[PDB]
DNA sequence: CGTACACCTGATAATGGAGGATACC
DNA sequence: GGTATCCTCCATTATCAGGTGTACG
């Protein structure tokens, strides 16, 4: 069961909100406005997708989105306003999705008040879906060269709500990484580590440069190849001190809550010395064949 | 012997859309 | 008609998931 925290937590990794613009001379202005609030997660996660529409009223619908993902959407504004915009207002996302959320929410406001139905507001909401994803489509740009993107949100130094938080997060974007490495110098020929690792887009690196400072441990690196950061914890003694007791108190949400628990299942391994035996690397074989999959 | 940070790489589940039909005022 | 919501489907990238090298105790 599902504790606010971890909803934001959980969509501030996972969530987006979205404004449409469609062409369609039916409307007065020529144009069709939509709000929508999705969350895609994949088919051994139906059950999380279950909770959160339980958890936001029964409300939305959720269908298939690829091959073996499912959508929770919500794209009445009317529902928007009344169940989604009261919950993130009270109950705030601190990565920058947030910026999103606030443009997202002015947009349904706009629509609340019919402006959307109006050239001008209809204008104004181009401007404001602009800097939602780094422009506006080829169309939208071409429909309306004289818009200026609404400008971003100064988002400024965000502390984690709560723990709950976190595990929510974690739950969304997060690994529990069982590595086994070779080894020239270990007697069963293998180092068998474990590493807790936060994947994001480097714009949140305020988001993961606290993460340091509340954890206690890990440390930021860069990915080479693009702007995407990893918080990572390699160091035994910060997993079993750390990691592992704060996912027990604050548990992971859906299926990866399993691959916390094997990963918990290693660590034990580890602690008792058993991973430099023939035998424990081989039940470390066997954990690790079983996580990421059921 | 064994560990841990700094560095490396490939695969795909999310990111963040899209369009058509239908329901509703 | 005008407007709002439901439904079905998709290209790319933000993750996610494996490693490795080698200094150091
Ligand atoms: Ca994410
Ligand atoms: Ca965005
Ligand atoms: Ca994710």
């Amino acid at each position: 069961k599902l504790n606010p925290w971890a909803v934001v937590g959980f969509i501030d990794a996972e969530g987006s909100f979205m404004v449409r613009v469609r062409k369609n001379s039916k409307y007065k202005t020529g144009w069709l406005v939509v709000a929508i609030f999705s969350v895609t997660v994949d088919k051994k996660d139906l059950f999380l997708l279950e909770s959160l529409k339980t958890f936001f009223g029964g409300l939305g619908s959720i269908k298939k989105s690829g091959n073996s993902t499912f959508s929770y959407r919500i794209e009445s504004s009317e529902q928007l306003t009344k169940i989604i915009l009261p919950f993130f207002d009270k109950y705030s996302l601190i990565t920058e999705k947030l910026g999103d959320y606030l443009l997202f929410k002015k947009v349904l406001e706009l629509m609340g008040t019919k402006e959307h139905l109006t050239q001008r507001g209809l204008e104004k909401i181009v401007s404001l879906k602009a800097s939602i994803n780094k422009g506006l489509s080829e169309e939208l740009q071409a429909a309306f060269p004289q818009c200026v993107p609404t400008p971003r949100p100064e988002i400024n130094n965000k502390n984690i709500p709560d723990p709950f938080w976190l595990a929510g997060f974690v739950s969304g974007d997060g690994s529990f990484k069982s590595i086994l490495k070779k080894s020239e110098s270990i007697k069963v020929g293998f180092q068998s580590i474990l590493v807790f690792q936060i994947t994001q887009h480097a714009r949140d690196v305020k988001l993961m440069e606290s993460l340091i400072s509340y954890l206690g441990c890990g440390f930021i690196e860069k990915d080479s190849r693009g702007p995407w950061l990893y918080y990572t914890v390699t160091n035994f003694s910060d997993i079993q001190g750390k990691i592992i007791p704060f996912f027990h108190q604050y548990k992971i949400i859906g299926s990866k809550y399993g691959d916390y628990m094997d990963w918990c299942k290693i660590a034990l391994i580890m602690q008792n010395k058993n991973h430099l035996t023939p035998e424990g690397l081989n039940e470390i074989r066997a954990l690790k064949g079983g996580m990421n999959k059921g």
